[PDB]
């Protein structure tokens, strides 16, 4: 990487000279003492966009290797019966064909192969035969001494062991996120066109920059880029189209400047971040203080979140909410999930799956949970612990699989001295308990309602909506009776009754409430 | 001119103002301005949409407004040959005057307009994919060009090979959508200007009724019933059809009238789709009769819940439902209150319609309903016979569970953005709903009651209209006093029954039938 | 040598006579199978209340056998597959033992791989 320029994998790449090509640098005639053969291929697997094709090009052209090519997943597949080899053998037909003019003079070519997991066959839950052409090309009867393999992939426990053996496909290698230097790095390559021009300004800190970018991909930071391009055009078009005062203004307004800040937070929607969305979406009305239950939840799921934090032998923790219908659970959840600061934040809720069946969940699940398995911190939040199941009190009738893809999730630990964090949703605890779930969890919490007059009374002055004396009538009315409301149910009934003339208002109100329950 | 209403074509303007935004801005600049730092020069783009929207004239239109030469159109796959090569021959043969010009005047090239007509034909064995490689290599090679601008069009954009999407080749991608109410009065009023300027036209025609009246009508149907209504119109001329011809020369005095038009709209063209009538008068049949106060509480009701959804901030969801015993006029009722709220969007899910689907198919029929529902700003949509929508039987009992899911997953899920929604169910045997704890999703609730006390027996029919005095006389003399429980349905099914005895045995047969239908809960 | 770092973690504490007995009965059936003839076949069965650390012991007597071959068929690996793909896994898991002059296959969990539930019951059979 010295040459290359570009930083993230210097150590990496050293790494894998050391492994691989600490043969091609040696006096020859040792070589050729040594009597031994060179690699057949190599593996490169890590997250999406991390740039794994840059890799390939800089290492094959450090070499002084031939022309590469490069072959797609779903490039070969095809639903026809003898379809899908021709390609596999096409492609080393060219260096078969070669092999014979030089012999012993023949050059390295270098290619590069992604996403492997196409071809592979290990889905069992994409055919059986064009691996083992594969694997019989690579080496057979005849032995090719002038190939090699660097492949690609994101899921590296879906490859099958024949495709690893040592005679091809000995060694691997991982390609893991930056950090803040990382991301300094790769500002400074993806920026430096518009730096030479003066087009960029003084004001603009890329330490601030980096700082502020968290888990950005190699992909996220020229996306940021293009975006505040692409915005100060808009305002200098603006400009342009407002008033008409220099004419030469133009470039000085085509200086991106500090529209990198908006474009941070309006134009890159991280996959890996935080999301924003999904906050707005479950904490729409925001959470207002109206008791003590509320404080000691947020208590408890602070004292939690620094347990794992500061945790080395219980690498996982769980939690798990509960409470009746109508508590508003998910807020809470959603509002301590979010204060946590973690890089990581997902919501596995079960509106995103209508009329998936039950391997489609499986599926879902674990890909969520494999997703959270690579960063260094992680807080998934699964929304309802009921509906995944399919569970009706008829029968009772529910899936079992999905049962046990969560309970065998629940234990699984991270690899190395990574961290996770569940938390759940629920508001029938006791069916939980009945399908033996209760003991895999590590703690319980509990959501009261509105229970009490005056807490009814002191909610409703805080969401105001009512005046003076309508408020002094119903706590007039109230009295001593009993209250067993909901937060949710108590907004649709104010909302609804708001709906009328102003003469009644506040009997309506009183009506519905009177008829509604007033026992557990 | 930019008024993109100067030409013969009209509806789609925010579309034109954006494409003038992202195409020619760049070339309006001063050379100066392009050699500061350069820019993406475009080179592509693709047009696609409902079929027959009017894409073609747009291409011809934008060709002929710019100030250059004139584009090259090529019909389709014309370039395919007998031999082998006279294809590659054929695409390259395209671009010669490209490459001259770019080798010649470099930078100050004009530019180049290309029009292919129905791209799709060509680009989705080996002669399709050889030529879809060379127009890869051509459009994008080791050299590239900046003088040269594609158009295509399509109506399949799910047909165009993903290698010809990427971009660099096609960076414009352009959606016709259905033109506006707006649109349509500007499609008539260009449609029959001749008529004006010879003032042929009868003044029985208003151009705002029919914009009114038409609904998701493309310009293509637009002139076709035009076309028709003259048709009609020239007809009452001719008087001749069986022997030889003869025709009313002398009357002469053309003229366009309205019944004409009705006449020829009524059963001449029908629009694909948009089609939300045949059931807001096969669902509600027979009106709605106020044979007691019920009715208008129900009435209120619903129109104070619509009210509720319109006009409300913090509630962008709002269920009703409406239960009661069978055969008393339940689906009516909710049509009637769907028809009143007055709604850009409103569609009727119904099993009618789903006569042996399996539960994918129901549950992939539902979501499409519902997707349709949240695209428009606001919307109420209706579903009927919940217990039918989810095959349920007594016995077991046996029912479904993926519909079961999908319904309660969807009666909580908030509208994308700002929208609103409303959802209205019906049913019969709120017992069994309660036990599967769907009730619990649904808002509020309303009772439908049945026809009890004789009074509103006897209301009920002297408002439909039957019998007579004297009938009705000796009616109430056995029915007034006592109790009663029957369905308006039944009703109408018991008179219609008793209706076809003998002028002397219709009371007695239908007092039978009433005690034979006598029960209570 | 993965497998037992994984399922090993804190060690082992020695804080009474029954992991002495539970070690012993371990090395007797050790000795047993390595020496006999008539009984090449041998099993074991470890059971007790929940959380008290059997997958643990087991794994420390098997990496005490000083076996040529050892493995371990956890359910862990086997997330989503179906009734099929889990008989032919283990299957697979099996054949592997009987090319080789000395095997010990260590299966864990059961209750988790027949997919026992005490409403029903419901499982795989
Ligand atoms: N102090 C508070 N605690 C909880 N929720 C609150 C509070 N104040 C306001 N809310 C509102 O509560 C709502 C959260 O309830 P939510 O819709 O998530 O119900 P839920 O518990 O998931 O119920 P169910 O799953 O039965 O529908 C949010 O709209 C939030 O605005
Ligand atoms: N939205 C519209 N506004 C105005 N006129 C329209 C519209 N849609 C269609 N038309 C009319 O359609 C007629 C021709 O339509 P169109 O351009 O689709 O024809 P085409 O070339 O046969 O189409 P296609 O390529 O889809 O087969 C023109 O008279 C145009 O006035
Ligand atoms: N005010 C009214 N309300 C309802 N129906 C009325 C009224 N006046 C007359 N009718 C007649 O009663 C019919 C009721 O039939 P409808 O099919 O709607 O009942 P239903 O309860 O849906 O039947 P089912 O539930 O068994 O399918 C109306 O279609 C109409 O013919
Ligand atoms: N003498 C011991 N015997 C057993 N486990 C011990 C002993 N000393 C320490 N441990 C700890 O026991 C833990 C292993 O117990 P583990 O939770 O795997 O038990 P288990 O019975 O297999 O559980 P599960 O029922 O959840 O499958 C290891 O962390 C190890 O540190
Ligand atoms: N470590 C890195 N340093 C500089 N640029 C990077 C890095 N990783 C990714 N990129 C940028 O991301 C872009 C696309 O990366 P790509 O090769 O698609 O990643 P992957 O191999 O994971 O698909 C490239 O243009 C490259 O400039």
């Amino acid at each position: 990487f010295e040459k290359m320029g570009i930083g993230g994998l210097d150590k990496e790449f050293s790494d894998i000279f050391r492994r691989a090509f600490a043969s091609r640098v040696f006096p020859p005639e040792i070589v050729e003492q040594m009597g031994c053969k060179h690699v057949k291929g190599i593996l490169l697997y890590g997250p999406p966009g991390c740039g794994k094709t840059l890799l390939a090009r800089q290492i094959g052209k450090m070499l002084n290797a031939r022309e590469p090519k490069v072959v797609n997943g779903p490039e070969i597949l095809n639903k026809y019966v003898g379809e899908s080899e021709a390609n596999i053998r096409k492609l080393f037909a060219d260096a078969e064909e070669e092999q014979r003019r030089l012999g012993a003079n023949s050059g390295l070519h270098i290619i590069i192969f992604d996403e492997i997991d196409a071809i592979c066959k290990q889905r069992g839950s994409v055919h059986d035969t064009v691996v083992n052409q594969l694997l019989s090309k690579i080496d057979g009867v005849e032995q090719l001494n002038n190939i090699l393999v660097i492949g690609m992939t994101n899921r590296p426990d879906l490859i099958d062991e024949a495709l690893l053996r040592p005679g091809r496909l000995e060694v691997k290698m991982e390609i893991g996120l930056p950090d803040e230097k990382g991301r300094l790095q790769i500002l400074h390559i993806h920026t430096a066109r518009m730096r030479g021009h003066q087009l960029l300004s003084a004001d603009v800190d890329i330490k601030e920059l980096a700082v502020e970018t968290k888990n950005f991909s190699g992909a996220e930071l020229e996306g940021l880029v293009r975006a505040a391009q692409s915005t100060a055009m808009n305002r200098h078009i603006k400009a342009s189209t407002k008033v008409e005062v220099d004419m030469e203004k133009a470039e000085s307004l085509q200086v991106t400047r500090g529209d990198f800040l908006a474009s941070l937070e309006n134009d890159i929607k991280p996959a890996f971040g935080t999301n924003q969305e999904d906050y707005a979406s479950y904490i729409m009305n925001g959470i207002i203080k109206w008791g003590d239950p509320v404080t000691r939840v947020l208590d408890d799921g602070e004292l939690l979140v620094q347990q794992t934090k500061n945790s080395d032998r219980t690498p996982l923790v769980s939690v798990l909410l509960e409470g009746p219908p109508h508590s508003g659970k998910t807020a809470l959840a959603a509002k301590i999930a979010e204060e946590s600061n973690f890089p990581f934040i997902k919501i596995c809720s079960p509106d995103k799956m209508i009329g998936f069946s039950e391997t489609a969940k499986c599926q879902a699940m674990k890909k969520i949970f494999d997703d959270a398995y690579k960063s260094q911190l992680s807080c998934v939040v699964v929304d309802d612990i009921e509906r995944l199941l399919d569970y009706v009190p008829i029968g009772p009738r529910f899936s079992n699989l999905v049962l046990q893809a969560l309970l065998v999730l629940l234990k699984k630990a991270p690899p190395q001295g990574r961290k996770l964090l569940i938390i759940g949703t629920t508001s029938r605890k006791d069916v939980l308990q009945e399908m033996e779930m209760l003991n895999a969890f590590s703690t319980t919490i509990h959501v009261p309602n509105i229970a009490t007059g005056e807490q009814l009374l002191e909610a409703l002055e805080l969401l105001g909506n009512f005046k003076d004396k309508e408020r002094t009538t119903i706590a007039q009315q109230v009295k001593g009776k009993k209250v067993w409301i909901g937060i949710k149910k108590l907004l649709m009934l104010i909302e609804m009754s708001l709906q009328m003339d102003p003469e009644y208002r506040v009997r309506k109100f009183l009506a519905l409430l009177r008829e509604e329950g007033a026992s557990p």
